[PDB]
């Protein structure tokens, strides 16, 4: 049917990246865009329940 909304800010792509140092660098680049929600980013990973 239709798809959430959140599910793209989510970026289930990089949440479901390896802790390795290598996905870690590309990332990193996201915080360019995730300055306060640096930490709300976390909780998303750790839980994505809705």
């Amino acid at each position: 049917g239709s798809t959430p909304p959140q599910a793209l800010q989510q970026l289930l792509q990089t949440l479901k990246s390896p802790s390795s140092p290598q996905q870690q660098q590309q990332v990193l680049q996201i915080l360019k865009s995730n300055p306060q929600l640096m930490a709300a980013f976390i909780k998303q990973r750790s839980q994505h329940q809705q």
